């Protein structure tokens, strides 16, 4: 059968090709996870169709109805066979879907407009002049909402009460907000995205400080799927053959624009 892959528009993992109007099917998209999908499919021996998740969400569970949205929802309710995306491995997700060993490491990080007098989360937490926010749904938001760490708790308590809202609906919105706010907004986002943006014109943002946590993205399958095992073996093989490194370099650094 043709494997249905759910994924999400997020640079440089999955992007629309420049002439995507005149192209169709999987050929409409480019990026790290596009390449990774091709590799995994080659190693597991399956045909596949790339589909952009309907609600443009990563995956969150409603506290009241217990219903999952986003890519995770697509997996749990039988809409997709596999998610190949920068989907963070988390405990609550692992309880309802299966993850491969991780294919890329990351941690929550801080993005500033160059010139901003901020070097750490503690720095942010100690002041109010510079606003700061996260993506409105996903593992970063959850990290802050659930954290028992003093500094991070202080930051969450600030963020959920800030007027107007400091949360954004896409990474693009967060980056744009950094660039337009003349140093008065800092954006908390996954280090991988931060590092990508740092390598792109107009070269006016930077990652500062260490990461706030350490985790990974994994390939996800519906719980108890037969695809789970071969997909995991493929991730291991791609890791050991240096393919994951080659792809990371390909999409992040090989054509860097900021030196
Ligand atoms: C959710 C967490 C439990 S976690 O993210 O899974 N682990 C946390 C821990 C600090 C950690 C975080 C990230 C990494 C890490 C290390 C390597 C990789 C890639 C490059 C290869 N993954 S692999 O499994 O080692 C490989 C042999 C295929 C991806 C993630 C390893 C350990
Ligand atoms: N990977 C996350 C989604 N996600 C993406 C980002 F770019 C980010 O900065 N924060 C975040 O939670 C998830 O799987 O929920």
């Amino acid at each position: 059968k043709t494997v249905v892959v759910t994924t999400i528009l997020e640079s440089p993992y999955v992007m629309m090709k420049k002439n995507h109007e005149m192209l169709e099917g999987n050929e409409r998209y480019e990026g790290y996870c596009v390449d990774l999908a091709a590799e995994i499919a080659k190693h597991c021996g399956f045909k596949y169709k790339l589909t952009i998740v309907g609600d443009g969400k990563y995956g969150a569970r409603d506290a009241d109805t217990k219903i999952w949205n986003g890519m995770v929802g697509e997996l749990v309710y039988g809409k997709a066979d596999i998610a190949i995306a920068p989907l963070t491995i988390t405990l609550v997700r692992e309880e309802v879907i299966d993850f491969s060993k991780p294919f890329m490491s990351l941690g929550i990080s801080i993005m500033i407009k160059k010139g901003t007098p901020i070097e750490s989360a503690e720095d942010l937490s100690k002041q109010t002049e510079i606003a700061y926010g996260t993506l409105d749904s996903g593992s970063t938001k959850e990290f802050f909402r659930r954290s028992k760490i003093a500094v991070f708790d202080k930051m969450w308590t600030y963020m959920r009460s800030a007027e107007p809202s400091v949360f954004v609906r896409t990474t693009a919105e967060g980056v744009a907000r950094v660039r337009k706010s003349k140093g008065k907004y800092a954006y908390l986002l996954e280090s991988t995205m931060n590092e990508y943006i740092e390598q792109r014109k107009p070269c006016d943002t930077m990652k500062v400080g260490g990461n706030l946590d350490s985790k990974g993205y994994g390939i996800a399958t519906p719980k108890g799927s037969s695809l789970g095992t071969p997909v995991n073996l493929a991730v291991l093989k791609l890791s050991e053959q240096g393919v994951l490194d080659k792809l990371k370099n390909k999409w992040w650094y090989d054509k860097g624009e900021c030196g």
